[PDB]
């Protein structure tokens, strides 16, 4: 896979030059920020086609990734965002939302914070978005054929890929060798809190009555295909 | 203040290896087949004496003592189930297939069926025993993720402003920093080059977050089967740490 070949400069150029957009809101609260999610969806394939090595792997390992990873994507990004903006989430420029309009608002703001406090860089932003898309979904697919254990393996490989990438970066900012691992570690355990928060999110979507509005395998597929 | 971030690496992994708990037995001879009641009943009964000498090991980890006790029992509630999951996936990593809950209870992906929903999180902590099985992780490099747990699943949810809370949340990212450089000491010493030992990192730690998945799915479940009474409470788990 060209994915493997990539130095880590072109890592980064090609995940910079994958990033969606900001999208705006069309403008109930619940209304438009489901309308916003749609169409940041559309958006999250046509990127995550753009990941180097994604589409290296079959069309339903590629779903079970995104099936994994959507609302996680949806969320660094929102935290992302939302960094130079404390005690707000940036949903869309034209939908900024304080604490006071709660438990995983609390979540998404600490992790902004955390952002804001590690100076996180957007090359290590767009580096652990595709850490996300590849890793959440990874140690759960339920074929043991040879495939499976090969596609299994080149995700690993990616992984390994965007970690030198991330240390390059790193190394490059002029990060000594300890500072680098460390900061690596901060980053990654990050990951942990976000996943944390997606599959709180997850619950209270339920909770609300909106199980309808999680993207189907089905759904997925379709637009993988599209 | 506090010794702890002036540990070296090799008295952080001495320290860590000293604290490691009992392995438990579960309740002898219960009635066999189960039934989805009964299984319930021995992890509980399992989970909840684990808990006592998980407490125990917490209060050996360096930094945690530290820290307030309201904030030891926070990272404690946060963790406690991934601290229990991570237990079992290194007991059951040299029985392939089978889930090790104690030496006296192994259990086949086929009994996870005998209570509803619960096969599906059966089948993720196999897949992790596998994985810690292919990457041939050491004793000591799980003694450090073990810990990394303990200090990190609660450490961004301490929502406090103020200057006890910012010192709070400095001190366990320096002890966590201190386990990082122990982890990677490990992986030098054992001879990796430079570049495997990121790779290794990195690999362990992603490894964390589906630990935090199954915790989330496994909790969902607890609470769908009407098991919100098995979930220690800040009081218990308070009364525990100052006992
Ligand atoms: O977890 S919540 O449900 C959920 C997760 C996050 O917020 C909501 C959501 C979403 C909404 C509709 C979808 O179809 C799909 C995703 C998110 C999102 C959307 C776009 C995006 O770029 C990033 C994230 N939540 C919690 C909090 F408020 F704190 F954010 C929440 C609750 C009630 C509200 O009234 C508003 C939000
Ligand atoms: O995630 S589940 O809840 C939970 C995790 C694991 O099994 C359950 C449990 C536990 C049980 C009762 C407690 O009070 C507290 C913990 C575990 C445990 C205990 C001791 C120990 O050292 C390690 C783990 N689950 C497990 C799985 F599905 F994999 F079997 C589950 C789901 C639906 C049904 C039945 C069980």
């Amino acid at each position: 896979s060209l994915a493997l070949s990539l130095t880590a400069d072109q890592m980064v150029s090609a995940l910079l030059d994958a990033e969606p957009p900001i999208l705006y809101s069309e403008y109930s609260m619940m209304g438009l920020l489901t309308n916003l999610a749609d169409r940041e969806l559309v958006h999250m394939i046509n990127w995550a086609k753009r990941v180097p090595g994604f589409v290296d792997l079959t069309s339903h390992d590629q779903v079970h990734l995104l099936e994994c990873a959507w609302l996680e994507i949806l969320m660094i990004g929102l935290v992302w965002r939302s960094m130079e903006h404390p005690g707000k989430l940036l949903f869309a420029p034209n939908l900024l939302l304080d604490r006071n309009q709660v438990e995983i608002f609390d979540m998404l703001l600490a992790t902004s914070s955390r952002f804001r406090m590690m100076n996180l860089q957007g090359e290590e932003f767009v580096c652990l978005k595709s850490i996300i898309l590849l890793n959440s979904g990874v140690y759960t697919f339920l074929s043991s054929t040879l495939k499976s254990l090969e596609e299994k393996d080149h995700i690993h490989r990616v992984l390994d890929k965007i970690t030198d990438t991330l240390i390059h970066l790193m190394a490059k900012a002029g990060l000594t060798l300890q500072q680098q691992h460390q900061r690596l570690a901060q980053l990654l355990l990050i990951l942990s809190h976000i996943r944390h928060m997606s599959n709180k999110g997850m619950e209270h979507l339920y909770s609300m009555k909106c199980k309808n509005v999680v993207p189907s395998y089905d759904l997925l597929l379709e637009m993988l295909d599209a």
